[PDB]
């Protein structure tokens, strides 16, 4: 057996609602927990996503350039949710998450058949506002991948959508 193209899609897709999930999760109880009412979206500072608006190869590129972006930053994710706390390099966060979808998303290009580099600064263990611009950016762009995943599984999987 081979797997068939909406296997991977289906794949792919169940991965970036997680992500996207774990993005808007972490943001709400960052928010809940450490953001008082006035200083409430204060961040309002361009997330990755911001770059490019609104198939193609080239849709899934962007996906996974978004993706790559988080890869590192987000190991550090629970770190900011105490007081003094370093992450400790244990188990690559359940959050490593991201690898999985990286290389689903390089398994549906293969398939399917750059000059300016794009990094996130790392949290913090200022720091507050800085890690809230994060957060945001973080549900912002795994927005955006489960949105251009879509796209990408409708067009190239008939009665997918």
């Amino acid at each position: 057996q081979t797997v068939p193209l909406s296997r991977l899609f289906d794949h792919a897709m169940l991965q970036a609602h997680r992500a996207h999930q774990l993005a808007i999760d972490t943001y709400q109880e960052f928010e809940e927990t450490y953001i008082p009412k006035d200083q409430k979206y204060s961040f309002l500072s361009f997330c990755f996503s911001d770059s490019i608006p609104t198939s193609n190869l080239e849709l899934l590129r962007i996906s996974l350039l978004l993706i790559e972006s988080w890869l590192e930053p987000v190991r550090f994710l629970r770190s900011m949710f105490a007081n003094n706390l370093v992450y400790d390099t244990s188990d690559s966060d359940d959050y490593h998450l991201l690898k999985d979808l990286e290389e689903g998303i390089q398994t549906l290009m293969g398939r399917l058949e750059q000059i300016l580099k794009q990094t996130y600064s790392k949290f913090d263990t200022d720091a507050l506002l800085k890690n809230y611009g994060l957060l945001y950016c973080f549900r912002k762009d795994m927005d955006k991948v489960e949105t251009f995943l879509r796209m990408v599984q409708c067009r190239s999987v008939e009665g997918s959508c």
